[PDB]
């Protein structure tokens, strides 16, 4: 795994890394 800064949570690698929703909301 790897963690986000902005979430403080663990995730995989995942071509949905389409979460670039850290540009607009
Ligand atoms: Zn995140």
């Amino acid at each position: 795994p790897f963690a986000c800064d902005i979430c403080g949570r663990k995730f995989a690698r995942s071509x949905x890394x389409x979460x670039x929703x850290x540009r607009k909301d």
